[PDB]
């Protein structure tokens, strides 16, 4: 039908504007601390503490098979990735300060994509 088209059509719209928003974030983390997903080689205990994983390649999959319906389903990911971190290590470890410095600077990048989504519908 032309519905289903426009409604893909405003999905692919919205993959590209998470796309870029995507960007924004991952240069927050210069150091490319989440990057890819925690290696359960390195890590072999990883998943007895965190259920959900997440990191930004692993976004980067589900954007880009236009996996993401809405911006609120994006920030899930995104704060897991934080979330996890936060958890798993202590405050003075460099992956805890990371995930703060993270958030705090996707904060203001995460307000703007929202009322962007709204605006543009």
């Amino acid at each position: 039908s032309m519905e289903q088209v426009a409604m893909e059509l405003r999905l692919t719209e919205l993959t590209r504007l998470l796309r870029s928003v995507l960007d924004q974030l991952q240069d927050k983390d210069p150091a490319r601390i989440f990057a890819q997903p925690v290696s359960l080689k390195e890590v072999p205990d990883y998943l007895d503490h965190i259920k959900h994983p997440m990191d930004f390649a692993t976004m980067r999959k589900r954007l880009e098979a236009q996996g993401y319906k809405n911006l609120h389903e994006f920030e899930e990911d995104f704060d897991l990735i934080i979330d996890n971190c936060m958890k798993y290590n202590a405050r003075d470890t460099v992956f805890y300060r990371a995930a703060v410095r993270l958030r705090d600077q996707g904060g203001v990048v995460l307000r703007q994509a929202r009322r962007e989504v709204d605006s543009i519908g």
